[PDB]
């Protein structure tokens, strides 16, 4: 029962995304709102307005999200914030930049400096094939940008002496024992925040609005970042927070990313996606049908009507459904028909995309170079 | 009296330069060793031996100093390295690698990071000053060749997690209020002594052996950076370790780079090197000239005459001195206009060659390119 995202809001001291903001959002576009916005799934902000202020005035901002490496397959959840932001780009006709962290990667983890990278080029495939742009998007390699950047360093090392190892110490709670590799990192994870960190698309000029699509339990992490940001004279990267996406043995949880099953992975087929959610998805419903029906099921923890709050697109379907479960005329077994009717396209359109995408497509993802925007 | 540099190998284990070695230096030269080397001015290395042996073979080797870059005027002190380091390299037709740590300062002193970029420049030019083949020679800006090196940062990396926060915190003493830029700069200084740090010279390749000249106080800090070496397979650096050169106030110190006098700066003009030798550069004689004739002059703690040591060729000249000083034959005054006499050209030489260094001949040796050896 510990879901509360208002009693969030308030402690973190963040903004609540309400109907004003979201018809800002849609006029600025002239366009219809995404479902993620419409449904409470993104509900927080920081600085949006001034984001929007800048567009309106036809000044542009950009878009920066990240991605740790990873060897195991990549499931569901890491697609929220990837599609949120291949909207938002679409929607704004704005540059996005990516960055993977294959060395915070081969810091923490136990990999080779050459196994990570390894992933941080394998794992762009799978953001290429979410659609993003060619001609807007930028996906670096923190390994490779590092050393093919007239801006990026030069940021880090401007972060780096205005945040101290105890401001770090109590926010990722680092230790004597960890190496001085990890100690440093949240400065790269900082840089990207600010746009002349990229010269070969924005030049010069400090003045481009940031704008990071994240989840909520994020936010005591960018409050560094967005510290240290007026203090060396930088615009403060504004937020869009989203909820929690649940891991299907139950909500309690949002689990891993091993554990298999507990996860619909990008890499399970049409067999796999069934069999997951017909015996992992956790359900709200009843235990027998008679039960079901006098009481009807519960939408608020059944994971596999969550699961279609956020995938399926047709607001009236959705409130159908979540009558008829809580009433009882809909069972559990018909819910998760839906919910893998939906996620079978578009696990398998990810599929499809992704044996598209070459290797002369990735290299030029992943070449510095110019785009377009506003 | 606590200037014992035998009972100073003893306790860092490294070794003793004896005859041997020497000999060996100038028969893989086919020159005459330098003066440093018969004066036991640099008297012990780490692995010297191992240098030569690949250059015997043919197989080549580089060299690496470095300097924290400043506002203030840059002295004679400051000299000693970037001289055996010039004979070094025209001796053995090496390559030669110089850290410009701005980045350092940067983070350490109080510059604006736009500023201690500034005297990385400046004080390159001080350098260049010194000869060093531009054909030879790749003096580089922590801050400009980080993004520039498709191999600097991944030795950064490398380094950067073999080298936990508890070592550093023993050796450099940092502490939780300093910035976690500080914490994680050793790697910084660590990475040039690796080949492959430096792509645009060596391609890949970490086989080639690095010798860093620097003083003997110093090696408790190349500890580290030799530890993580083979740990990482790299060659571990070879080093070669030099005395303190003392401050003329007296040799309790090796003083600034402030108190004004106290230091021969090589922007001093010839009056003023005169002046700070006559009235401050300490002497070992006696207080009137009967008691000096009597008792004679004390060469180990008179800083006119360890001056010469350094800059005075001629080791015949030089053993002159030393007897008459000691007999009282010569005088104090005698010492001193005979250490003006070295240091007024030498100094006004090096005023004469800063000047002849152009802005298209700094930016040539900040250029990664090409260059020339075995």
């Amino acid at each position: 029962k510990g879901i509360d995202y208002d009693k969030l809001i308030v402690r973190f001291g963040s903004s609540k995304i309400d109907k004003e903001l979201i018809n800002r959002i849609e006029r600025a576009t002239g366009q219809r709102p995404h479902h993620f916005l419409r449904r409470g799934i993104f509900f927080s902000h920081r600085d949006m307005n001034q984001v929007l202020d800048a567009y309106e005035n036809k000044k542009p901002f950009y878009l920066y999200t990240g991605r740790g490496p990873s060897s195991e397959a990549m499931h569901v959840g890491h697609l929220i914030p990837f599609i949120f932001t291949k909207w938002l780009q679409d929607v704004f006709n704005v540059p996005l930049v990516i960055q993977m962290t294959d060395d915070e990667k081969y810091l923490w983890k136990d990999l080779t400096l050459d196994q990570a990278y390894s992933y941080a080029v394998e794992n762009a495939k799978d953001i290429i094939a979410c659609g993003f742009d060619i001609n807007k998007t930028f996906i670096f390699s923190d390994l490779d940008y590092m050393g093919m950047s007239s801006g990026f360093y030069k940021n880090v090392v401007k972060i780096q002496k205005h945040v101290t190892f105890n401001q770090v110490k109590g926010i990722f709670g680092f230790t004597d024992s960890d190496c001085i590799g990890k100690i440093s990192f949240p400065a790269i994870q900082a840089a990207p925040s600010f746009s002349n960190s990229f010269p070969q698309i924005f030049r010069d000029r400090t003045d481009i609005q940031c704008l990071i699509p994240c989840a909520i339990d994020q936010d005591p992490y960018f409050r560094m970042t967005r510290d240290v940001a007026p203090r060396i004279g930088y615009p403060k990267p504004a937020l869009l927070h989203s909820t929690f996406f649940p891991a299907l043995q139950g909500a309690q949880t949002k689990m891993s990313a091993s554990d298999p099953n507990s996860s619909i992975f990008l890499t399970d087929t049409a067999k796999q996606i069934k069999t997951k959610v017909n015996k992992h998805a956790f359900s709200g419903g009843r235990d027998t049908i008679e039960e079901h029906r006098q009481f009807g099921g519960n939408c608020d923890v059944d994971v596999s009507f969550m699961y279609l709050t956020f995938f399926l697109e047709d607001d009236d379907k959705l409130e159908q459904i979540r009558k008829d479960y809580t009433s009882g005329a809909m069972l559990t077994g018909e819910l998760k028909k839906a919910l893998i009717e939906v996620l079978q396209p578009l696990i398998a359109e990810h599929q499809a995309r992704r044996k598209e995408v070459t290797d002369e497509i990735v290299k030029e993802f992943m070449t510095p170079r110019k785009l377009s925007f506003d």
